[PDB]
C-alpha cells in the first residue's frame, strides 16, 4: 500500500496472510486474501499459478505483523487449492484472477470467529456500488515502488471506484480492462495498492454492509497518474464461487 496508514487486524478481521514454505526452511509472504466462510479464503490465482502445490502454503488469520506473532492469531494448512481454469495474462490485463483456498488447522478444524477473526460478506448478483463510491484496501505490500522489502505492519487506504467508461479511455487502459474487472484509484493519485497487495480485499460499504467488492489484481506501476489499480469484480464470479465451495 502506497501512502495510507498503518492499521491492526482488529480493524480488518477478514484479512488473511498467505505464506509459502521453502525448500530449505524459510517462509516468505506471497499474497493477501479474505475469509468468506469459516473454511474458505478467497485470493488471486496469479499468486499460486507457478507453484500449485497446496502443501507449501500456510494461511494466517488474526495476524497484524509480517514476521512476528500476534495474540489470538491462528495458523492453517491448505486442504484444497482451487485456481480458475480460465486464468490468463496479457500485456497488462490478468483475466479471471481469482482463487479459493480451503483451510484447516492441524486438528482438522476451520476458523473460529473472534474479535480479530471474522468473515466478510459477498456481493449479490451484479450488485456493485455506484461509481465514485469510497472503498478500502488492505495489505502488506510495498510502500514505495523502489522498495524491495515489505512493511512489517499491516496497512490500509481508501480509494474511489472509477467507471468502466473512464478506465477504458486511451490514456488509462483502453480495451485491456473488461466488465469482469473494476478500476479504483485516488483522485490525487497519491495512494494505491502495489506489489505484495495482490489477492487482498477491496471492501466497500454497500447498504450499510461491508462487502468484498474486489480482489487486488493488477495495474501499471503503483500510484501512477491515469493508471488506476484493477480489481477482479467479485460479483461476476458468484456462480464459480458457489460451485467450488459446496462439496
Ligand atoms: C510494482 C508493480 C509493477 C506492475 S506492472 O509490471 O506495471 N503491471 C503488471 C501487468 O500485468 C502487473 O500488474 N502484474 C501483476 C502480477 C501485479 O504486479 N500485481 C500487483 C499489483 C497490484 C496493484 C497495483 C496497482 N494498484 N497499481 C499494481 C500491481
Amino acid at each position: 500500500i502506497i501512502g495510507g496508514e498503518f492499521t491492526t487486524i482488529e480493524n480488518q478481521p477478514w484479512f488473511a496472510a498467505i505464506y509459502r514454505r521453502h525448500r530449505g526452511g524459510s517462509v516468505t509472504y506471497v499474497c493477501g486474501g479474505s475469509l468468506i466462510s469459516p473454511c474458505w479464503v478467497i485470493s488471486a490465482t496469479h499468486c499460486f499459478i507457478d507453484y500449485p502445490k497446496k502443501e507449501d502454503y500456510i494461511v494466517y488469520l488474526g495476524r497484524s505483523r509480517l514476521n512476528s506473532n500476534t495474540q489470538g492469531e491462528m495458523k492453517f494448512e491448505v486442504e484444497n487449492l482451487i485456481l480458475h481454469k480460465d486464468y490468463s495474462a496479457d500485456t497488462l490485463a490478468h483475466h479471471n484472477d481469482i482463487a479459493l483456498l480451503k483451510i484447516r488447522s492441524k486438528e482438522g478444524r476451520c476458523a473460529q470467529p473472534s474479535r480479530t477473526i471474522q468473515t466478510i460478506s459477498l456481493p449479490s448478483m451484479y450488485n456493485d456500488p455506484q461509481f465514485g463510491t469510497s472503498c478500502e484496501i488492505t495489505g502488506f505490500g510495498k510502500e514505495n515502488s523502489t522498495d524491495y522489502l515489505y512493511p512489517e505492519q499491516l496497512k490500509m487506504t481508501v480509494v474511489k471506484l472509477i467507471s468502466h467508461r473512464e478506465c477504458q479511455q486511451p490514456h488509462y487502459y483502453g480495451s485491456e480492462v473488461t466488465t469482469k474487472m473494476l478500476c479504483a484509484a485516488d483522485p490525487q493519485w497519491k495512494t494505491d495498492s502495489c506489489q505484495g497487495d495482490s489477492g487482498g480485499p477491496l471492501v466497500c460499504s454497500l447498504q450499510g454492509r461491508m462487502t468484498l467488492t474486489g480482489i487486488v489484481s493488477w495495474g501499471r506501476g503503483c500510484a501512477l497518474k491515469d493508471k488506476p489499480g484493477v480489481y477482479t469484480r467479485v460479483s461476476h464470479f458468484l456462480p464459480w464461487i458457489r460451485s467450488h465451495t459446496k462439496e
